């Protein structure tokens, strides 16, 4: 093993996941990419290459092939609520969202993520990175009511399980995600939702993807949990010193 590390990214066809997948592919001088997606549809979307595997994270055996021989894992899966089809705006209410049965946050973000962490551990991974959301410090956060799923709570339960496991881990709680241009913004790291009290609380999906990558290259990023926000494009200078950035973080959770 003077070989480059094999990095598996799950949720590889998701919006943020497809960028990490693409970045790991471009970074051929640093990584060997691998990805896991939920559908053949998703596999073709990111390029149908042979390093992409199809499987459901809540079906334990089903994901084992993907995890074989991996050295690092980047978890980018998430439960996703869909608008329940009954809404009628013109006599004011507010849409209710739903999660397909067996696809709720408890099953996908907590148990599901537990599935992935447990398989990575069996396979001997060395570093696990997971992407989540800011807001977890407040159990009464409105997002937990979406689809009556408590999505932040189950995600944080999997973050604690990851931090507790002993495997080198980085937990990145992202602020509001943006389909905005990555690498063109000064990025900010916070602790325990403090950034929510600022105007720099959202972040380009491409910068969340690049932070996941860099976490893989610095000892500093290991055994760290931090929030991620940024400043708009055009106002300041885009982040470059990543060792410094991660050396700002001291929290293990
Ligand atoms: N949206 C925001 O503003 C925001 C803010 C802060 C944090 N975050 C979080 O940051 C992360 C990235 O966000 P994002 O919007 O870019 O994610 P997302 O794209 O929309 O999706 C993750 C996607 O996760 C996969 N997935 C769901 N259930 C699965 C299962 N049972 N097995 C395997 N894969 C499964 C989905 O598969 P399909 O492609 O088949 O659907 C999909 O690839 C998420 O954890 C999200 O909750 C989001």
């Amino acid at each position: 093993s003077a070989n480059l590390p094999t990095v598996l990214v799950t949720g590889a066809s998701g919006r943020t996941g497809q960028i990490v997948y693409k970045k790991l592919k471009e970074g051929s001088d640093k990584f060997v990419a691998k990805g896991l997606v939920r559908s053949a549809q998703g596999k073709e979307k990111i390029g149908g290459e042979a390093d992409v595997f199809i499987g459901d994270i809540t079906d334990a055996d089903s994901i084992n092939p993907a995890f074989q021989g991996i050295d690092a894992l980047v978890i980018l899966t998430s439960a996703v609520p869909k608008m329940k089809p009954g809404f009628d705006p013109t006599k004011g209410g507010r849409p209710e969202f739903i999660f397909e049965d067996g696809q709720y946050p408890e099953q996908v973000d907590w148990i599901g993520q537990k599935n992935q962490i447990d398989a990575a551990k069996v396979a001997g991974v060395k570093h696990i990175v997971v992407v989540g959301s800011m807001g977890g410090t407040n159990p009464d956060h409105p997002l937990n009511k979406l689809g009556n799923g408590n999505i932040l709570v189950w995600k944080r339960k999997a973050e604690q399980y990851l931090a507790d496991s002993g495997t080198p881990y980085t937990i990145i709680r992202a602020g509001g995600l943006l389909d905005k241009e990555g690498g063109v913004r000064e990025l900010l790291v916070g602790k325990d939702d403090e950034l929510l009290q600022t105007d720099t609380k959202t972040v380009p999906r491409a910068d969340v993807a690049e932070v996941c990558i860099q976490a893989l290259l610095f000892e500093e990023a290991k055994n760290k949990a931090f929030d991620l926000g940024s400043k708009p494009e055009g106002t300041s200078t885009p982040t470059k010193d990543f060792k410094a950035l991660f050396s700002q973080v001291t929290s293990r959770f």
